[PDB]
C-alpha cells in the first residue's frame, strides 16, 4: 500500500485545491480504506450517462480515496420491465416485485453493473464488481409484496476484497437472504445500512438532478440539519419531494460521525463541489444548533471563558464577564463556538468571536458568524493585525481600517465620515486579552 | 501496470527458451478475452497447498494469459467444517447435500475463496473473486438427493467483468437456479457446461497427485483419445478411477476443438509442461487415429515432402519418392507427422521419422512411434550424432553404435554378431538429405 | 525506470497547480546534461537532518531534473572527529589545514559523502557520490597556511557520468592538485568555479537556517541586486554575515546569465520555493536597475501595450495611451513589469498595475511595487474584487473599501473622512480595460 | 533487492542454457553481490571495440550478477603518451611512469573510463565509474622508477557503493598513496589485491586475442593447474608469454576458493563460455591432482570404502577390497573423486566410477575419466539402467548394449563380433554393490 501514495501526495503538496485530498489519503491511509466514501445513484444516471459517473469515481480511487459505489437500475428496470410486462405492483408505499421481476432486476442490473465497472475501466480507474451478496436480507411478508425483503446483516467481505486491492466496490442492489432466496432491496434501505456499516467520511447521492432547489429555484449550497431541519420540513414551497430525503439524510448522518458530510449533485459539478470554499452542489452536515438570547444570564460563563481560553489563548481579565454588557450572545449547543454583541453609540460592535480548532473544521465557526449578520446588517469590530484570520473578515466586510497594530472593520453601506467616528471608537477600545 | 506488461519482454529476451513462450503465447493470442484456460482443482490442493496454485495462476495473467479457475472444496468442506459441527454428507449417486449442509459449503468456499484469490494477489497477481452467480442450474429432483442441481445456462458476464480487467475469474463451486435456490454443482458438470461456454484453448485439473500412471506406475506423458480411449478404457490395471476421467477429458475435447489440449500436474512441474518438449505431467488431445498402410501409392508426396521439409530441414533430393520402395507407412491424419519402413537384409528399417514443432508438442510425434513398434518389436535405425533427438533414441533401443559423423542404432533382443551386418550396411546407408 | 517517468504527468494531471511544473520544467528544459541545478551546502544540515537534504534532493532528479550536489562538513569535521583525535583546525585568513588534517576531512567527508549518497538513495533517488577528483586546484602558499588550496581548472567529467545515468553528482569538498597533492578546498571557492563551469538555471545554498532575515526579523521573500545591493551592503541592521554572502552570490550571477535565480531555505519550505508565487525562503537575482520617470514620452507603448495586453488579459481601449495624463512612471528595465501614477484630487494614484507570471517569479512584480512606496507614502488606487491579488493589497494597505464588483482601496495614514472623497473618486473611475 | 530477482528468475526457470544462472543470482542473492565477478582488460579492447566488452557488461547486470570490471589503458596511453613523448622509462622489468607522466594517464583513463561507463549504459546496462580511489598503495622506491607504488589497502567501500544499486563498479586503474600521492598501478598487482578482496567466483581478462593457444595452434578449452601447471612451464612451445599468465591465474585461484574459475575470451565467444559445456575460450581453475599407480597396495581402502559409501549408496560386500584385483588406479588427491580397472579377455573394464556430488560440480568427477581414456583407448564398462548418469557413458562410447535391468558399454573402435564375447562377459559379471 505504501508505494502509491507517497508520489500520489508529494503532488498534492503545491495546488490551489491540494491541501484537502493528500489528508484524506493518510487517514484511510489503511483499513479504513472503504471508510472512504459511499455513492448512491438513481437508475437515470448510469443509462444517459453511463460515462459521466464513470469518469468520476475513477478520479476517487487514483487519488487515494475508494468510492464504495451502490446503484439501482431505476429507468433502466423501469421501464425495460413494461416492455417485458407486469409491471404495476407497488404494495405498501413502495414497489412490489413478485416471483416474475426475480430473473430481470438480476440479469439488467448485473447487465449494467459490468457496464458500469467497465465504464469504471473504461475511465482509467480500478474497480471490482460486487453484484450479488452483499446485502444479506429478511423476506418480511410472503404473500402481499410478492418478493421484497430486508437488510439483516452485511458482509462486507466483498467489498474489501475489492478495495484492498484498490478497485472501487461497485455493489449493486441484489441480495440473498441468509437460506438463499434472491430478493429485491429497494435501494435506500440497503444504503443506510451500508453506510451505517462502513461509517465512510461522505456520502454522495447521484442524480441528473445534480443539485437541489430553494424557493427560487437556486442551487442549495448547503444544510444543517441541526437547525435547519424543521423549518425546512415545515414550509410548503418545500414540496412532497424535498422533506424526505431530508428526514432520510437526517438518519444517515445522525448516525454516523458529525465529521461526515454529503452533497448530491450532477457528475459535472462533482469537481468543484469536495474540495472547494463554494463549489456547485448540495452538501449536508448535521452542524449543531445555535443558541443565541439576549440574556447573558443563560449563558455559562465557567464553561464560557473555558470556550475562550482555547480559541484564542488568553484568559479574559478579572471581574470582566460581570461587567460585559451585552446585546445579543450565540452559542452553539456545545460552547465550542460562540459570538458576542455589545453596544456603542448604536453599532452593533462585535465584542468576540471564537472558534475552537475542531469547530472551524466541522464548518461551525462559519453557521455561527451567519445568525449574527442575518441579525446584524450593519455591524462593527475590531481586530489584531495578525491574527491569522483577518483574511476572511476583508472577505466579508465592506470596510476596514489598518494600523500597525490593530484594525478596525467594519460591514454596511455606510460611508466613512460615519463610520470613522464609531471606528475612532473601535481603535480606541482596550485590549480583552491581556499581553502580548 | 506501467512496469509490468513492458518488464516482460527486454526480460525474456536474455535466454535461451524465450521464442517458445513469445511463439505459444502470440500462437496464444486467443486473447477472446478469457478464453484463454480453464482450470479445475480438488478441494485438497487449496488447502494443504493454498500457495502453490497461487504461484501458478499469477504467471499465465501477467504473461497476457487467462486462468478462468473454478474450485471446490473437497477435503476443507469433506472434513473439518462439515465434520466439525458434525452434519455429514449423503451419498445417493455422488453426494446428497440436503437443505441443513447449504450454508456450510457457502460459507466454506467463500471462505477459501478468498483465500485463493488472496492467495493469488499475495503472490502478485490480479484477480477477482467470483463466488456466486455464474451457475444458473436447475435442481432436478426435490425429494430424495435433497437439495442439489444442474447447469442449464451460463451467466459469463461475471468472469468477463474480472478478466477483461486482467484478473483472474476465480469462479466457485456455487449456483443460483434462475428463481433463486441456491444450489451445490458438484464441480464437474460445472467444469463441463463452463468449458463448453468458453472454448478454452487449455483445460487442466490440478490435484496432489500432479501426474498419471501407466502400468508401471510412472508418470504418463500424453494420450491420444482418437486411438488410445479404447484399449485405455478397456485394461484391468487401469483402475476403476482411471477410466472415468478419461471418459469425462473425451468428452470435453469431444465437445472443443482439437486445437485444444490438457495437463493434469502437480504446481509444481506445471511450468515444464505447457511449453516445453518433454515436461512432467498429463497432456491429453483427442488427436486423430491413424489408419494403417503399406501401400506408398495412397499417401500424398506433394504434401509429405511439404511435410518433411519442415521438420528436418532439407528436401529430399529428386527422383527420390519415386524410388523409395518401402515396408510400412504411419501418417496421422493431419500430415504433420509420419514414421516410415523400407527393407534391409530381412530387417525393418527405419528410413525417415519427421514430426513437425507443433506435432511433438502435442505429444503426437510420440503415438506415431508407438505402432511402429507394435508392428515391428525387431527394428533398425540410424541417425546423426547431432540430432537432438538422438536422446530418445538411447532410451528405448536395445542397441546403440556410435561413430563421429552418424549413429547406428537397433531395438531388438539380437546379439551384436547378428546385428553388426545390418548395422554395417546402416552405417553404409547414403544421406537421405543433401548435405 | 519504466514505472518512474511516466508515473509522473498522469499523476501530475489531475491537481491543480499541475501547469507550472510542466511549464517550469518544460521550460527548464535546460537538460544541458546537468546545467539543472547547482545546490551547496553547510557541513551542518547533512549531520542533524540527513533525512531532509535527502528527501529533497529526490524530487528534482525524477522529475527530470538534475542537482549537481556539493557538500562540507562544516560541523561534523569542524566539531567531532576533528575534535575527538584531537588535532583542531588553524585559522589565518579563513581554516588552515596543515599536513595533519589531510586523512581527517577525507575520512569524514567520504563517510558523510555517502551517507548523504544512500540517504539519496534511501530516499528513491538515483545519484551518484563523487567524492574526490572534481577540483583540480593549485596549493598557493607551502608554508602558512599548511595545505590548502585554489580551483584552476575542472574536471565537470565526472558528474556528467552521474547525471547523464540520471545520477544526482553529489560532489563532495576535496580536491587533488595535477601533481596529486590532495587539498581542502573551502566549499565556496569551489562552488563559484563550479557554477562558472556548469552555468545551471538556479543555485542554492542549504543551511539550518532556511531563510534569509530584514530589519524586523521576517524572511525575505527576494533580492535584487541590481538595484538593493548597494543599500543592503550599506545597512548596519544588515549584520556582518548578511553583507558578504550577498557581496558572493552577485558575482555568482554576475557571472552567470540573468535568467538564473537563487533560493536560500531550510528543506521543507523548499517545495513551495520554486515552483509558487508567494513561497518561504531567499530568491536572489541580478535583476536590472529600474531608472526612475515622469515623462510618458519615454516610454515604448507599443510595447507597454504589449505587456499589458498579457498581464491582465485586455487590450486598452482605443486612443488611450495618448489620453492618459500621468505623473510617474516605473518600468523595469526588460518592458515586464510596470506602475503607472495619475493624479486625482492631489492624490497619486494607482492607475494600472501589470507583472507577467514570470516578472511575479522572480519577485519583481514586488521591487517595484517597492520605488512605488518610497516615492508616495499617501497613495490610492481600485481594484477589482476578484483579481485574487487583492490579498497583497489588504496586507499592505493602511485602508479599504467594498462594494460587490470593485473595491477602493489606500495607503496612508488618513482618517476616512478625507478618503471618503478621493475613494469615491475612486469608484467612480470608469474601467480601463474592456468587458 | 528482492525486487528485480523473482521474475529475472521465473524467467530462467524454462531454458536451455537456464538452469546455471539463477543460482549465481541465489548465492549472491545479497550481500556477495559484488562477490560475483572480477574482469579485466587490456588497454586494446576498450579503444578499437568500446562496444563490445560493453555489450558484454550489461548482460551480467541484468541478470542478477555484478561484474565489479577493471580496466588499463595498454594501447589508447600507450600509443598517446607518446604522441606526447618522454615515454620510454620501464625500470626494473616493468614501465617506470616519473612525475611527467601522472596527469596524461588520469586524463587519459577518466576520459576513456566514462567512454566504459557510459558505453555500458549505451549498452542498457547499469553502472557507476569508479575511476579513483579504489587503490590505496604505497610509492616504494621513490628516485629510480619515477611514480609508481603498490597496493597496502583496499577501500571496497565505493565498488559497493556502485554494486548495492546494481552497478557494475567500472574501477579504473589509478590509485592515491593514503597522504594522497596520485600513482600509476601497473593493472595486474591491482587486480590481484581486488580478487584478493572480493573472492569472487569468477574472474575473467578480456583481450582482442580472446582464446589461448596450445602446440596446434588452436583455442584453449580448459586448463587444470592442479596437473598441467608443472608440465605447462616446462614446455618449449609453450612461448615465454604463456607461461607467466599461468604463473599469475595460479596464483589467483591460488588464492580463492577452488569453486572459483576463469575464462580469457573475446567478448564475442563470451556468451558460449560461462554457461555451456563446450564453449570458444580459455577456463582456468586449480581443480586437484589425480593419483595413478597400478598398486592397489598405495590406496587407502578404509577411506575409498569412505569414498564409495557416499558416491553411490552401498558399501561393497565383505572381503570385497582384498579380492579386488586391478589393473590401473585413478584417485584426485583428496579422496573425493575415483576411477579402477581390473582386466577381463585383455579388454581394460572399469570396475567402479564414483564421483561425490561435490566434486561432479567442480567439473573432477571429468579430470579423473580423462587419464582413464588416455591410458585406456579400448576400454569396456557396464552399467545400471537408471544410474541416471547413463547418459554421459552415451555420449562417449563408441558402443552400447541394453537389456531391462543393465546396459554394457564399450568405447573403442572395434566391431560388435569381438566385442559380444566380453560383452556377453559384462552382462555376467555380478552386483559389486548390495541390493536393489
Amino acid at each position: 500500500a505504501p508505494g502509491v501514495r507517497q508520489t500520489i501526495v508529494q503532488l498534492l503538496s503545491h495546488m490551489r485545491d491540494g491541501k484537502e485530498i493528500r489528508e484524506y489519503l493518510h487517514r484511510f491511509s489503511g483499513i479504513d480504506q472503504e471508510r472512504f466514501a459511499v455513492i448512491k445513484v438513481g437508475g437515470a444516471v448510469i443509462q444517459d450517462d453511463l460515462p459521466g459517473l464513470a469518469s468520476a469515481l475513477a478520479f476517487l480511487q487514483t487519488v487515494g480515496l475508494t468510492p464504495v459505489v451502490v446503484h439501482g437500475g431505476g429507468p433502466q428496470l423501469d421501464a425495460a420491465l413494461e416492455a417485458a410486462d407486469i409491471p404495476t405492483e407497488r404494495v405498501d408505499g413502495l414497489r412490489v416485485t413478485r416471483d416474475e421481476a426475480i430473473p430481470i432486476i438480476r440479469d439488467t442490473l448485473t447487465q449494467a453493473n459490468l457496464a458500469l465497472v467497465d465504464a469504471i475501466r473504461d475511465a482509467g480507474g480500478r474497480a471490482a464488481a460486487v453484484p450479488r451478496g452483499v446485502f444479506e436480507a429478511d423476506i418480511v411478508d410472503a404473500d402481499k409484496l410478492g418478493r421484497v425483503g430486508e437488510p439483516r446483516h452485511i458482509h462486507l467481505d466483498l467489498v474489501g476484497s475489492a478495495a484492498r486491492a484498490g478497485q472501487a466496490a461497485i455493489l449493486a442492489c441484489l441480495g440473498e437472504t441468509p437460506d438463499g432466496t434472491l430478493v429485491n432491496i429497494n435501494a435506500d434501505v440497503a444504503v443506510r445500512a451500508l453506510v451505517h456499516a462502513l461509517q465512510p467520511y461522505k456520502v454522495v447521492f447521484l442524480t441528473g438532478t445534480g443539485g437541489l432547489l430553494d424557493e427560487d429555484g437556486d442551487i442549495l449550497s448547503s444544510i444543517n440539519l441541526a437547525t435547519d431541519f424543521g423549518d425546512l420540513m415545515q414550509a410548503d414551497w418545500v414540496n412532497g419531494g424535498m422533506r424526505l430525503k431530508l428526514e432520510e439524510i437526517k438518519r444517515l448522518l445522525d448516525d454516523l460521525p458529525l465529521s461526515s458530510s454529503v452533497s448530491i449533485t450532477r457528475p459535472s459539478e462533482l469537481a468543484r463541489e469536495l474540495f472547494t470554499h463554494a463549489g456547485s452542489g448540495t452538501l449536508i452536515r448535521r452542524g449543531e444548533r445555535i443558541v443565541a438570547t439576549d440574556d447573558k444570564s443563560s449563558l455559562d460563563l465557567g464553561r464560557l471563558d473555558n470556550l475562550v481560553k482555547a480559541a484564542f489563548g488568553r484568559p479574559a481579565v478579572e471581574g470582566y464577564w460581570d461587567r460585559l454588557r451585552v446585546d445579543r450572545a450565540f452559542v452553539t449547543e456545545s460552547y465550542r463556538a460562540a459570538a458576542i454583541t455589545t453596544r456603542l453609540d448604536g453599532w452593533v460592535y462585535l465584542d468576540k468571536f471564537a472558534v475552537l480548532d475542531d469547530a472551524r473544521g466541522e464548518g461551525l465557526g462559519r453557521t455561527v458568524w451567519n445568525r449574527l449578520v442575518d441579525y446584524a446588517p450593519q455591524l462593527i469590530w475590531r481586530s489584531r493585525t495578525n491574527n491569522p484570520v483577518n483574511g476572511f473578515y476583508f472577505e466579508e466586510c465592506d470596510g476596514a481600517v489598518r494600523r500597525d497594530e490593530w484594525t478596525v472593520f467594519w460591514r454596511g453601506e455606510m460611508g466613512p465620515v460615519e463610520v470613522a467616528d464609531v471606528v475612532e471608537k473601535a481603535f480606541a477600545l482596550p485590549p480583552t486579552l491581556e499581553a502580548p
